[PDB]
């Protein structure tokens, strides 16, 4: 039994549909800024007969009375923390937004959960909060910085969480750091679906595949990369999701930080080219200048996450690419 | 002709602000939760002040109720603002650090945005020594590194980097960072002065409680650091030269963009020598416990003064002596702060 903030949106929905395959039940929450109720209507069917265990509301977690009417109806043995902006270029323009959701959101969260005695925690980080490493990959151990107030809001996060773990010890901890899920679900049925304008490479490239953006636009040509444009970790939103029920079962350890990542580095037009060659149609690039806040190169140790999850990223970029158009194809237009 | 909006202005290092920008021509609107406070401080105020008492008005405001801020800021026009409100107990961060984060941080994000939604992007933030850590360098300059070793340091810290990046987003900002070391003191007149709720968290207001017989010791935390006596050093710097800071910070804003200033005298003081100049200045015994450190404590912080003279043109002129004098003026007459 579990609550999940922001389940639908792009990972909570995939990780709802494995928490509902593995036998959990789980209530989200969402305010649906960047997803619909769309997305959760198809995990439940999806997930056939264990639809049955998935509840779901549009709340907002800065409404502290209406979180608080959640916590009331259903108990819970662990929270995973989905809800928040997640777009460092955003977040430069709009730092009192970001800190506002993020912050005051999770907070909020925190103190409700204490209220009603959930104390475990799975919280979704980022390989942001490494900011620009001196170098890669980059450790759990490694130093934290961030460079946007995105980064910032993930890393404050995270230091409040250890401050919450060292007041109080009945509190178990999980800060997962992802590095940038893509792909879909491999039915094609479900999928990424922002609203609004996209702001991640993938989502952003599928809808100019389908004729809904006109072109990418590049964040930078002078990097030092191989061919001078941006370097990530691109881990396939499955494996994410099956790094959610890892994580969950770790925590029967008080407060831990882990990677998830491939471990491979990828440059934005070696994606490009892969999406290119899974889907056969051509994306038109203009070349900008470097997006305010953005690391230049940036992938995981996944080393503490395969041997203490015992979780290993399977699929690689054909298979994140595959997945992704066969959503895309099949669902131009989203939910 | 310039009006000014004051939080946490109800409390301590407010308090004694509102009365100079009172003494010193402002107007001021205070919004106070009166968490660690009460209204007769700002009625003493209004009084101290004599005629320019008569620019005064406060309002029990928690700054995280918004509609209630938009309130206070949809009736009055406010050409700077001045934010003080937060909890400062760096124990009490490390026991309760929620309580911490969300007064502190929902508190300021909140005001951040009902200033920019009303057009006022002018602000003086009490910041604190307590961003400069367990510190390397001693003296402690506003270049030199950052870094919290405890929950209230951390809200300081990052509450700072959003005023940062507010200003990178928004060149209309005018944010002035000041990091106050340890005030004490009261106003002269002895009329006013530090009064928290329940138990005092700071050194000199717990003394003051000893010394009129309300507690029944001082415990000291800790007599293992590597300084004269074993006590943690600090810079304490008298409230009122503090609070003229303020005028001088707000004047530079007229000036500068995203701008960190210490607060301090660049003195040193230990613990048991604070002890040892109140009990010479209120003839009254101190009792000591001597025990552990507390949690998230620096051993020695004090303050670089350089750029604050040259670009506030502003410089402490009162010394410990003064500091226990007024304390002890205050304490004397007012045993157990306001009625
Ligand atoms: N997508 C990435 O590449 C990436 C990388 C690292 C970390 N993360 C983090 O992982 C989490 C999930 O990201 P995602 O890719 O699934 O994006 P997403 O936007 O699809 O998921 C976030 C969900 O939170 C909801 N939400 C936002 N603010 C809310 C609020 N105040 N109350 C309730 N719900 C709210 C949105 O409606 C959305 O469904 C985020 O916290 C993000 O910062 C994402
Ligand atoms: N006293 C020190 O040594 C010291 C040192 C460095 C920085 N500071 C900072 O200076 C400021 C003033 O400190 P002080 O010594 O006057 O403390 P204080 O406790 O006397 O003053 C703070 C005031 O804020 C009010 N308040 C708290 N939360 C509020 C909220 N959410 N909404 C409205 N009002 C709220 C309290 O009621 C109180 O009146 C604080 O930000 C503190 O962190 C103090
Ligand atoms: O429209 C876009 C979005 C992203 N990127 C690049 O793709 C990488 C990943 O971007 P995304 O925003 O998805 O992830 P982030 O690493 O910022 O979380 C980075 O190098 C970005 O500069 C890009 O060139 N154009
Ligand atoms: O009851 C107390 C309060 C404070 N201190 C010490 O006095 C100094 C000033 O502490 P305070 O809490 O007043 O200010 P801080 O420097 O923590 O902001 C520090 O070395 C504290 O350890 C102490 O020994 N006992």
């Amino acid at each position: 039994s579990v609550l999940v903030t922001g389940g639908a949106g792009y990972i909570g929905s995939h990780t709802v549909l494995q928490l509902l395959e593995g036998g959990y039940s789980a209530v989200v929450v969402d305010n649906y800024d960047n997803s619909s109720a769309a997305s959760l209507q198809r995990v439940k069917k999806l997930a056939g007969e264990n639809g049955n265990r998935l509840s779901f509301h549009q709340v907002d977690l800065r409404d502290r009375p209406a979180l608080e009417k959640i916590f009331s109806e259903t108990k819970f043995d662990a929270v995973i923390h989905f809800a928040g902006l997640k777009a460092v270029g955003e977040s430069v323009e709009k730092p009192l937004l970001y800190y506002n959701n993020n912050i005051v959101g999770t907070v909020t969260l925190l103190e409700v959960m204490a209220q009603y005695g959930c104390k475990n925690l799975v919280f979704s980080s980022s390989a942001t909060v490494y900011g620009w490493p001196k170098e890669v990959p980059c450790t759990e151990e490694s130093p934290i910085s961030a460079t946007n107030p995105y980064g910032r809001t993930k890393l404050f996060i995270e230091e409040i969480c250890r401050d919450v773990h060292r007041s109080d010890s009945e509190w178990k901890i999980i800060l997962l750091r992802y590095f940038n899920p893509v792909g879909a679900h491999p039915s094609g049925y479900i999928g990424e679906d922002p609203l609004g304008v996209p702001n991640n490479l993938m989502p952003y490239v599928q809808q100019v595949a389908v004729g809904r953006r006109p072109h990418l636009t590049v964040f930078g040509t002078d990097y030092k990369t191989k061919d001078g444009t941006g370097v990530r970790d691109y881990i396939h939103v499955m494996d994410l999701a099956d790094g959610h029920i890892a994580a969950l079962r770790k925590l029967d350890i008080s407060c831990e930080v882990y990677n998830l990542g491939t471990g491979n580095g990828t440059s934005v037009l070696e994606m490009v080219a892969a999406f290119e060659k899974a889907s056969g149609k051509k994306i038109p690039l203009v070349m900008a200048g470097r997006r305010p806040g953005d690391a230049e190169v940036v992938y995981a140790s996944t080393e503490k996450a395969e041997r203490e999850l015992n979780w290993k990223a399977k699929n690689g970029i054909e298979e994140m690419c595959r997945d992704l158009w066969n959503w895309a194809s099949n669902n131009p237009y989203g939910y």
